């Protein structure tokens, strides 16, 4: 909120704040809230360590109250009537994907997805979202990978990804399979997720490189990998990000993603507009060298 976000006024009654106020959190979050008698009461917006919106909702007696929005840097969000304690815990909470349409609506506990059914965000009317369950039995839950288990439901595809990309034989290369866009999309579009087993950089750096075909560093402490049963689509297709080939002229980029089912992972995001049936590629780099030598 440096250039948009309405800057506001407040007034004091007996040394107590009324109206708009700003408070900084321990982690650095900046809350712009509404105050009634020096306590949070009314609409509030929170911003991260920069000017980006990470929360929109309202407080009652210093506690978050009704329908609140939580925004992730990747474009996803979590929305629902909050607990009496201000926590995203209820039966009507939803994770909404970056298209602000596809959603997983259901039971959440403190922001964790316990039972999210596929749904579509049908309207907001600009306060509260309205969801409609999609036809079917598609349910999802927070299921973060370990060092050996990639997923409790390896053949259950991510529904957002499945409408956007598919795996087929690559034409502009000889790396075998490739990842292709199903639809035409503009730049900055999340297309696919890179989930996998969670291992250590020391593990990847010290083992035979032939085991590192599908390795991707997630942060300083961990590498995401799609090891050998799972490198086969018949054994794993919950996510398909590892199928995107590497190139010196990529049309996509790896990026951090907060996924309600997979947890902290990376995703594939377009660099430019991409056409239907166009192959998606990411740049060579530290965790995937160019051919040769
Ligand atoms: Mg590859």
């Amino acid at each position: 909120f440096f250039f948009d976000g309405s800057t506001l006024e407040g007034y004091y009654v007996d040394d107590a704040l009324q109206g708009q106020g700003v408070y900084t959190y321990e982690d650095g979050g900046v809350l712009q809230g509404t105050y009634v008698d020096g306590e949070l009461n009314g609409p509030a917006q929170e911003y991260d360590t920069d000017g980006r919106l990470i929360f929109k909702g309202q407080y009652k007696d210093n506690i978050r109250h009704g329908v609140c929005w939580i925004y992730y840097p990747d474009g996803g969000s979590l929305v629902g009537e909050v607990n009496e304690d201000g926590e995203m815990t209820g039966e009507k909470i939803a994770y909404v994907y970056p298209d602000e349409r596809t959603a997983l609506y259901g039971k959440f506990i403190d922001g964790e997805m316990i039972e999210g059914k596929l749904a579509t965000l049908m309207s907001t009317e600009e306060g509260r979202p309205h969801f409609e369950l999609m036809p079917g039995n598609s349910v999802y839950h927070f299921d973060k990978s370990t060092s050996s288990c990639i997923s409790t439901n390896a053949l259950l595809p991510d529904p957002y990804e499945s409408e956007r990309v598919y795996v087929a034989e690559s034409l502009i290369s000889s790396a075998g399979e490739g990842l292709f866009s199903k639809v035409a999309v503009g730049p900055n579009t999340v297309m696919s997720f890179y989930n996998g087993v969670r291992i250590t950089h020391q593990e990847v750096d010290s083992r035979d490189w032939a085991l590192n075909g599908n390795t991707l560093s997630l942060d300083e402490e961990t590498v995401i990998d799609v090891p050998e049963p799972y490198n086969h689509v018949s054994k794993y297709c919950a996510s398909l990000g590892h199928k995107a080939n590497h190139s010196f002229t990529p049309n996509c980029i790896y990026d951090m993603f907060v996924h309600p089912r997979f947890g902290p992972i990376k995703c594939i995001r377009t660099l430019r507009a991409v056409e239907a049936d166009e192959e998606l590629t990411v740049a060579y780099g530290y965790d995937h060298s160019p051919p040769g030598k």
